[PDB]
């Protein structure tokens, strides 16, 4: 796909990303929100494309920092990390690829997974 | 949570899964439409806490075969939260990490292999 | 299956027995009719899930100890231990399996299953 | 007993068993519907006696092979009786593993899989 | 028992906890008012059941960690601790166990227990 | 507190302590049930007010023996015993100590306390 700048639907707020660079097999947007100086957002995203009996590969790392007050009560920046890795066979069906991104996309969705990731809570 | 069997909508289908283990910090689901254990797919959730130096991490695996002999694809995913990071934010990262997901410029590379340009 | 009690129609009686412990992938039912001094029975199954070239594996240990007097008279208890192992190769369809299983309990009800197992008699 | 050929009630369908061999402490029945060796399913019991300080063992072997290359899955149970256990009683531990495998706790890992939570 | 959260009567407040881990044979409720950044409570609890010839073990450890300020006016969290463990012979009978637990209940809630452990005043 | 004779209602019934020992830092109850020869029960309280830098303990004992007769039909007395510890910091308020414990007792008071306790059975 020709890049664009893009911008995503988050909960009830609107976040909006910038293409920071596009190379052959990677590509980062950069959160609009923010400066070199000071970065609110970051999304990265790069494809390994094996040999025939190895996997194709695609890795994803989103970055989000906040700043946050110091016990001591200085401003200090903190980044919170996700990654995604999808292993592809290269005998494995594009549409059942299509299948898997969204089935984890609605996992992503759920409670059970809600829970543990936003608040630390173990299912039971 | 109390762990129920799931139903995701996935595009234009509905998926259910089954709750097959849950263990302290890890759990288990499969999907309740497979015949044999090799049909069958399954997603796996499992906490790691951390010392207070340390960042608790949080970890999924999703595994889909399909009968071409059976051949397995994975997604894994791997959440990096320091304790110190607010609860309200983790939650912005995980739905901003789904729109993501969403979008054609991650679609295209993982459906297909078409890298952007 | 969220672990219940369980209530079993043997013969003509009724056992009854209470979930002692669950983990991962394993549990233990007590028999309630004992103690944790005198014990009456005792059911446990844990599942070894192998890679995907080996076989997962499932057993089962039912064990039933009886108070029997002594040649001296003395109150002696002693234990009588019953062990299934399911071997489960991960091609072979859940639908033979439950089929296996269900043969398992015929079988398990024979008379020429019964006699060696309740009598000590063999078959001729 | 004087063996006879077995037909077993399982589920909503029946299994046809034949004698195979009758030794002096074992002995073997074999699936009439079987077409091939590889194809039969088998179940062999055998008592090993001990000594008076022993305990005697009776000992199960049950194997249903399945074409997919043909594969073999096995239940096999073991009766561990000491000499001064009541016969009764053994009648009652048999009856009471026939009603556990029964039961969805001990269906759902053996079946499909599924361990209890 | 089906582990479920619960809600506990405190003197004149209810607290309330949600379990955050469960395991064969051991189990974690966390207070629900708290985060994993500020926590404010956690209750678990362990089985060890002995060998044949040994006592059976049961420890729980509740612990309630308060937010000071400091001389030098930085925040401190500060974590007071409680730990309770029952050794239980075999031999010994359930019933005259559930008394040593009601008369352990009635005596923590006595002012010779109180005044101590609250105000590190001693008796006389 | 004045250190005199109690009186505990326990569930159904009434135990009765009196004083046997008050020393400093430590005192001891014995149920007026019990004889030298055959006792009935016994409570011990100690605090170790610690330096200034460490936090202070308070411990209790409570030891339930109860005759229970023998294979051999000889009579075998047999103690339970429980115990709890405060390890209290200086610096940590009096008043969310009385609400550790509070919640102590109110957890003791529960069903997934008491079931591991007073019959073995764990939960899930
Ligand atoms: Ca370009
Ligand atoms: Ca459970």
């Amino acid at each position: 796909m020709r890049l664009t700048d893009v911008d995503l639907t988050v909960g009830e707020e609107t976040r909006e990303y910038a293409v920071s660079e596009q190379q052959g097999t990677l590509f980062r947007f950069v959160d609009k929100s923010g400066t070199v100086a000071n970065n609110t957002g970051v999304f990265s995203l790069e494809q390994r494309f094996g040999a025939a009996n190895s996997n194709r590969k695609v890795t994803m790392l989103l970055t989000d920092p906040v700043v946050v007050k110091d016990a001591s009560g200085a401003d200090m920046t903190i980044k919170a990390n996700a990654s995604v890795t999808f292993s592809l066979p290269k005998t494995y069906p594009n549409e059942h690829i299509t299948k898997l991104r969204q089935t984890l996309i609605a996992w992503l969705g759920q409670q059970c997974v809600s829970d543990p990731v936003d608040s630390g809570l173990n299912n039971y």
